[PDB]
């Protein structure tokens, strides 16, 4: 439907900004996790700019999917995706390779009907980052605002 925004359920570390298109991991290395404010589609690219880099920290952001509803998780969170989310059922998501993080980079990825994640950098595919995603019940975006990208951008086409 809708141009996606990040939901109101987020990390402690989160700022969502007003129009709920830019996250940003205000402070400290973790609890940075965010999810999508809607169900996406299968084979509904979604489309993140790294809008804000910070050279105090280290590492690539961890994205994927959830079957659960974010509203199901307040008061719930853990400090990572991987592997504290990840552990539990109906979440699936892989870090990003550190190289692909650099300013203004866009990532997109989707599922696709079979349930594998498909991911590239700035319109160049890079292949199946995960597989076996349930793709019978409705689906949010995961992403963890994790290492030297601390700003992510939602991005409208
Ligand atoms: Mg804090």
């Amino acid at each position: 439907d809708p141009p996606l925004q990040f939901h109101s359920v987020h990390g402690d570390n989160i700022r969502i900004s007003r129009d709920g298109t830019l996250a940003r991991r205000f402070e400290s290395f973790c609890r940075a996790i965010t999810f999508s404010a809607r169900p996406v589609r299968i084979n509904e690219r979604i489309c993140v700019k790294f809008a804000e880099i910070s050279n105090n920290w280290n590492g690539g952001i961890r994205f994927g999917f959830t079957s659960n509803d974010p509203v199901t998780l307040e008061g719930t969170l853990p400090k990572y995706a991987c592997p504290d989310l990840t552990n539990r059922p109906g979440f699936w998501a892989k870090a990003l390779h550190e190289q692909y993080c650099e300013k203004d980079n866009i990532l997109y990825y989707y599922v696709n009907g079979a349930g594998d994640v498909i991911y590239g950098i700035n319109n160049e595919e890079k292949g199946v980052i995960l597989t076996g995603i349930d793709t019978r019940s409705l689906l949010w975006t995961v992403i963890d605002i994790y290492g030297n990208c601390t700003g992510i951008e939602f991005l409208d086409s």
